[PDB]
């Protein structure tokens, strides 16, 4: 995350940590035993980590569980990156508290204008490379489908929107992939792409989640 600053020690609960010997992607706790990122995050050997902050040091509030199961959407298109999103359920059912606590699935698609929240342990450096050890939180706007498609032309789908700053400085980045975009109490994206980070009219690209909510329940109940 670019330009964003630290979110404080578990107040982003439903934030996850994909782990395969090291942090990779984010993600999201929709329920106790289910997890939502993105397809390009997709990888064999993944362990879930919740209540992290500082995912280099066990400061007592972890969970570390790993996936039995990983579901890439049907329509993933790697090329493209549209229908970026995939579903992870865990090995054991995750026990919920302050620190662990799961993200509502949105009932409708949020406007533009609105303000929503990204998080992540990736990148803070536009022109470099930073990792952080603890989350860092950015609070970012959905910008109108036409300033985002004017930034990537015939590159935007209707499963995606933009968030972000077109002055630039501020934008998610990789190592925040996969994780969440929560506007009003609902997860609705997903961080998915961009070009470079914090640059100049290349806002952030997510997916869009409230186009998924009944592949995601009709998945989950059926695994
Ligand atoms: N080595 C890894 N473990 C790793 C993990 C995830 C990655 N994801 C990318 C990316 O290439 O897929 C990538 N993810 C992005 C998310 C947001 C923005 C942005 N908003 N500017 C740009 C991004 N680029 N490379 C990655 C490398
Ligand atoms: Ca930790
Ligand atoms: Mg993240
Ligand atoms: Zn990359
Ligand atoms: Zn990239
Ligand atoms: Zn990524």
């Amino acid at each position: 995350i670019v330009g964003g600053y630290t979110c404080g020690a578990n107040t982003v609960p439903y934030q996850v940590s994909l782990n395969s010997g090291y942090h990779f992607c984010g993600g999201s706790l929709i329920n106790s035993q289910w997890v939502v990122s993105a397809a390009h995050c997709y990888k064999s050997g993944i362990q879930v980590r919740l209540g992290e902050d500082n995912i280099n040091v066990v400061e007592g509030n972890e969970q570390f569980i790993s996936a039995s199961k990983s579901i890439v959407h049907p329509s993933y298109n790697s090329n493209t990156l549209n229908n970026d999103i995939m579903l992870i359920k865990l090995k054991s059912a995750a026990s919920l508290n302050s620190r662990v606590a799961s993200i509502s699935l949105p009932t409708s698609c949020a406007s533009a204008g609105t303000q929503c929240l990204i998080s992540g342990w990736g990148n803070t450096k536009s022109s470099g490379t930073s990792y952080p050890d603890v989350l860092k939180c950015l609070k970012a706007p959905i910008l109108s489908d036409s300033s985002c498609k004017s930034a990537y032309p015939g590159q935007i789908t209707s499963n995606m929107f933009c968030a972000g700053y077109l002055e630039g400085g501020k934008d998610s980045c990789q190592g925040d992939s996969g994780g969440p975009v929560v506007c009003s109490g609902k997860l609705q994206g997903i961080v998915s792409w961009g070009s470079g980070c914090a640059q100049k009219n290349k806002p952030g690209v997510y997916t869009k989640v409230c186009n998924y909510v009944s592949w995601i329940k009709q998945t989950i109940a059926s695994n």
